[PDB]
């Protein structure tokens, strides 16, 4: 895999503000950790992830977050497109919710988003006290906007592996050489050009 970089951008709504309290400190740690998690784990595909942007919704959330996360998601496309992208640029953007989500979905993307203007975006609950829990699933939706398809375990070969529909109850930080064939395709008959430098 050659080398390539993503800029993202990481938004936070009021949610997320008020249940840690209204502590941005607290949100930025967080934050920071996923950030180095998600490094490690595109690290094998030579990807390069970089927190271009950290806007904490803390007045109020600027589109309405609902249950339905295709809606949400969909709000939040619009938005970037039409407000995030006139004032910072980026390659991507995901909205970190502490929103349940319909029917536990913890999270959802635009698959070959990447790039985007409307579609490269993505949305993950802040489910687990736990980072790492949240960073795989962050990871993974990274995973659809650049392509990847859900691991068919049986001839995937891989239980926890990055992309298996359901998060295990002990993820392992690897993608399937499955994944690593869409991610080839991906870029062999997409090549999003945004990635390309740092
Ligand atoms: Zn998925």
């Amino acid at each position: 895999f050659p080398q390539r970089y993503i800029e993202l951008a990481i938004v936070v709504d009021h949610g997320m503000y008020k249940k840690y309290n209204q502590n941005s400190d607290k949100i930025k740690v967080r934050v920071h950790q996923m950030v180095n998690h998600i490094n490690e784990m595109y690290r094998p595909l030579n990807i390069a992830i970089s927190l271009n942007r950290l806007q904490i919704w803390s007045k109020k959330d600027l589109i309405t977050v609902k249950s339905a996360s295709n809606v949400t998601l969909e709000s939040f496309g619009n938005w970037r497109e039409t407000v995030l992208l006139k004032q910072q640029n980026n390659d991507c953007a995901h909205l970190l919710t502490a929103t349940n989500l319909n029917d536990n979905t913890i999270g959802l993307a635009y698959k070959k988003g990447m790039c985007n203007p409307k579609l490269s975006v993505g949305l993950v609950q802040d489910y687990s006290p736990n980072v790492f829990m949240v960073a795989v699933t962050m990871t993974h939706e990274l995973g659809h906007n650049l392509g990847m398809e859900h691991d068919d375990k049986d001839k995937c070969k891989c239980e926890a592996c990055i992309m298996s529909d359901v998060i295990s109850d002990k993820p392992s930080k690897l993608f399937s050489d499955c994944s690593k064939n869409d991610y080839q395709t991906f870029l062999t008959k997409y090549n999003p050009q945004c990635i390309l430098n740092a």
